[PDB]
């Protein structure tokens, strides 16, 4: 049964609620982004109206085969009317196609659902600036002060510099990047751009990237692995056994692998700076864990909320334990007392 924190009161709407069968009273189903924990349940047999971004709509049609007549894509930053309720989709700074959703209830209440997001000061100048928000449904993934990580830009600087140095020392090294979902495309695209290579990948993954409206993509990716020196593999194969095996398959073209695992947070963050990150090495294989996040750090989250000043916060992540819930509620109170709302 659908939990309360996926329901929008005073509407017929749910958010990211496709795994519960027919939700009683739901007249439209919103989907914030194409990640499996959120889309779980959608297929070609779905016959209710789904409302989402253009990019999420492309993925629904091509990857899950949802029928076109049930896909309702909306433009960003534009006031739209859905079943008699004004809504606006905003960029969530998460994966491609990811949105937050502003709902303007018929009684005057205004709700923001963040979906999954990485808060940024740029959001303080969207259509959020223009009215008060009463209730916030918040991505609380890293809602604890131990979660610090660098900017995306510092992480890509590290990755480009490391790859360029390694391949310039050894023109026979191959770079491998792990993936298991959309998101974090800048990692492998930035490395390929510095090396003057296209990214090589499976046909399934190529199909997925072709749905993303990324400019000049035919220029950056390919299914011809033999022509590429940056290869994308499943995240599960990013280990010494999986990489040894892949290196065999390249037929003696390469004699070394440098690999990247973009994680979110890992406790090496508490102590070590990005500049100081070192790989795990075995023989001619090195594996770098890099803290590339698509969710808010604790500080980014706190800045957003203290700027928005919502009357009520509803967490959407870490809600399954009493200790987690109590911890987040204590931070929300601190923030409110410090800022004065
Ligand atoms: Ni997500």
């Amino acid at each position: 049964t659908c939990p309360f924190y996926k329901k929008i009161p005073g509407t017929g709407f749910t958010v990211d609620a496709f795994q519960y069968g027919v939700v009683e009273g739901c007249t439209a189903y919103f989907l914030t982004h194409f990640h499996s924990d959120h889309y779980a349940g959608l297929s070609k047999h779905f016959t209710f109206p789904v409302y989402c971004s253009e990019i999420t709509g492309n993925l629904l049609k091509n990857k899950l085969h949802v029928q076109e007549q049930y896909i309702h894509p909306l433009p960003l930053d534009t006031e739209c009317i859905v079943n008699g309720v004004k809504v606006v989709l905003l960029d969530a700074n998460h994966c491609p196609g990811a949105v937050m959703i502003l709902f303007y209830l018929p009684n005057g209440t205004v709700i923001l659902h963040t979906g999954d997001f990485r808060a940024d000061p740029s959001m303080e100048r969207s259509l959020l600036a223009d009215q008060k928000v009463h209730m916030l449904y918040l991505d609380t993934t890293y809602c604890s002060p131990e979660y610090t990580f660098p900017s995306q830009q510092e992480v890509i600087r590290f990755a480009i510099n490391t790859a360029f140095e390694a391949v310039t020392l050894n023109p026979h090294a191959l770079v491998v990047c792990g993936t298991y979902s959309i998101g974090k495309e800048k990692v492998f695209l930035a490395i390929a751009d510095v090396l003057g290579s296209k990214v090589g990948m499976s046909q399934e993954k190529y199909k997925t990237l072709q749905c993303l409206n990324i400019p000049e993509i035919n220029s950056l990716i390919t299914t011809d692995m033999c022509s590429s020196l940056v290869h994308l593999l499943p995240m599960m194969q990013i280990n010494f056994k999986g990489l040894q095996s892949h290196l065999k398959k390249c037929g003696g073209k390469y004699n070394q692998i440098l690999a990247f695992r973009p994680t979110g947070w890992t406790h090496s963050n508490k102590f070590t700076r990005i500049a100081d990150v070192i790989p795990q090495t075995k023989g001619n294989i090195s594996i770098y864990g890099i803290p590339y996040s698509e969710h808010s750090s604790y500080l980014e989250m706190k800045r957003f909320v203290q700027w928005l000043k919502p009357q009520k916060i509803i967490p959407t992540v870490n809600v399954g334990t009493w200790k987690s819930r109590s911890t987040m509620e204590k931070y929300f109170r601190e923030w409110k007392l410090e800022a004065g709302y």
